[PDB]
């Protein structure tokens, strides 16, 4: 079972050109997304490859800024082969990285925020007008603007994932990978926009659960059932699973 | 992949006669042991069969009384075939059901507490002398005694799982299945007595996590790594996994 199978195989013609949103996530067997505050250490090479494979499938990546930060995200890269398969299929070489940030706090030493970064590598920042004012946020927005980063400010009322989802669709970006933030997974599930889930289950137990896989913002509860479509494991004993998310 | 494989296959001669303790558990993909307060509804027939298969492997079953209660446990039953395989191999027909109960609250309408229940079906109750006194507990202990149930009272200081573990070993009961209670799983892991884990991952998401798989008694934290030994799924998309628990 290859990563290409996991991402592309045993599917209908919905690939052909149908919009699709997928969430990709890693968890301990008991539902923690993090070990020592990060997800990376739980993953192995197979898992890292699968993320890249799904990125090769995606038109856009949606991720919470703090997850992007903690996971040392940089400008999106893809293997020479994938980018070429993409471009020949008339697709942009790289998916658009979309960062959800209510604070707008970013590390500007990152290449993601260099003023001369090629535009296709520049992240789309999605934020919200803060309800009660923050001069930090104002100053941060300005800094982003001054380096040339595109920032969409959602209204105070609105849902930032819905906004991102629309901004990306309105941009003809149809395949969306949500690489997380538990709270991002959570907002997406409860909006019902996740069609499939790639979940890696790492051979570890973490007590207490550092970071509940789908968030601890109990606010609005929900359950849902899944259809297992693909099941596999790495030689390090990580389980890779693809589920279809069942609506209503 | 059969349930008999999952339980018995790809192992060393440690089966031959080596003491072994295994925990068996079900979880949502995000680490809840319960849906609507119970585990049963998450399981399918394959999973129920696997529990029975592991019971056929076991000399004793250790389970928290409240889990036994919520899951409508009765006297242990095994298929005619398994019991015969057991007895011919010189084993007691049925494993000893061992119930961990600090309150000693039981439903005496259960056949488990009928005074004429055959002794091999009678549960071993493991409790603790309550630190500050409870006349309820006294009265309940007496009721159990009056129906003929064997009750071991651990000291106030001691660990009830350690006590159960010893009581069962001292009884020549070498293969122990812990069918749970998250807090029972938790106490067992932190005592380091779990050699292997059978974990079923059910195709559902439950937010908030109703019942953290390995307990929410944060008191003493821990992590551990696992070696995946067996991986399989049912036609309903439940994942069955067997891991070896790695000590120190």
């Amino acid at each position: 079972v290859t990563t290409e199978q996991i991402v592309y195989g045993a599917l209908p013609l919905t690939t052909i050109n149908e919009p699709e949103c997928r969430a990709i996530a890693i968890t301990s067997i008991n539902g923690s997304a993090t070990l020592s505050g990060v997800s990376g250490p739980m993953g192995d090479q197979t898992d890292a490859d699968l993320l890249i494979q799904l990125r090769g499938w995606a038109d856009a990546i949606v991720v919470g800024a703090e997850t992007a930060r903690k996971e040392n995200y940089g400008p999106v890269v893809l293997p020479h082969g994938i980018k070429n398969q993409r471009q020949k299929l008339g697709r942009c070489g790289l998916p658009k990285l979309t960062l959800l940030s209510k604070s707008l706090y970013f590390d500007f030493s990152s290449e993601l925020f260099s003023p001369d970064l090629p535009s296709e590598l520049s992240p789309l920042v999605i934020t919200q007008q803060p309800a009660n004012n923050s001069e930090q946020w104002d100053q941060r927005l300005q800094k982003l603007i001054d380096v040339g980063v595109e920032v969409i400010v959602a209204p105070t009322s609105t849902n930032p994932l819905k906004i991102a989802f629309d901004a990306l669709h309105a941009r003809r970006l149809k395949k969306i990978s949500i690489e997380g933030g538990p709270s991002v997974y959570r907002q997406a599930l409860s909006l019902g926009i996740v069609d499939r889930l790639h979940l890696t289950i790492a051979p570890n137990i973490i007590c207490p659960v550092e970071s509940p896989l789908f968030g601890k913002i109990s606010d609005d509860s929900f359950t849902t059932r899944l259809v297992l479509e693909m099941l596999s494991s790495s030689p390090n004993g990580l389980i890779f699973s693809r589920y279809k998310v069942i609506r209503d």
